[PDB]
DNA sequence: CAGCTGAGTCGAC
DNA sequence: CAGCTGAGTCGAC
DNA sequence: CAGCTGAGTCGAC
């Protein structure tokens, strides 16, 4: 039943998340954490801080695909374990420095001719695979685009709604 | 000294 | 059975 | 997050 989907999203904030590549979205899902540039970086620990919950939507650059959504669980941290990202040309560790903490809701794809209808009104009502890193989604678009995602079998959201109540 | 730059897709060609 | 698909840049948006 | 960019002359063409 969506019901216990639909709670994680209830008054959520909405991003989209671009990769230049699969590896570190790969690596996202087996170690629960992201990094981003600094403007969206900051932009996300003030949305984490008075949202009830930041839903990140992962989709790799040129894929044709979301790759699956995920929640903050924290605002992003500096030192400790180095996240051994796949840095494509131009990117840098110290670009990429803070690191969040998140919890995967769905890490099933979604080809973008399954939103085709789904337009966004926060970026002149384009289809919600138009953006860049850090695009943000109006509240009905994003849960309706969280929605479409087939249900992921291998996620229970028991921590997720522990830790929100 | 401060702002930019470094994780957009699409169609024409 | 045979042809396609898998190593284009650019500007509009 | 850090480095760049914003007060060179000359000769070939």
């Amino acid at each position: 039943g969506t019901s216990k989907l639909k709670y994680v999203l209830q008054d959520a904030r909405f991003f989209l998340i671009k990769s230049n590549n699969h590896e570190n979205v790969s690596l996202a899902k087996a170690k629960g954490v992201w990094s981003t540039l600094p403007v969206n970086e900051k932009k996300l620990n003030l949305a984490f801080r008075s949202a009830r919950s930041v839903i990140l939507i992962f989709s790799v650059r040129e894929s044709g695909k979301f790759q699956g959504f995920a929640r903050l669980s924290s605002e992003s941290h500096h030192g400790g374990s180095p996240i051994h990202w796949v840095l494509p040309a131009g990117m840098s560790a110290k670009m990429l420095g803070g690191v969040f903490k998140i919890d995967w809701i769905c890490r099933r794809e979604l080809p973008f001719t399954k939103s085709a209808h789904l337009t966004n009104p926060w970026n002149e009502h384009k289809p919600v695979k138009i953006g860049r890193d850090g695009q943000e989604i109006e509240l009905e678009c994003g849960t309706q685009l969280c929605l479409l995602f087939p249900p992921d079998e291998s996620i229970d959201l028991y921590q997720v709604i522990h830790k929100m109540r």
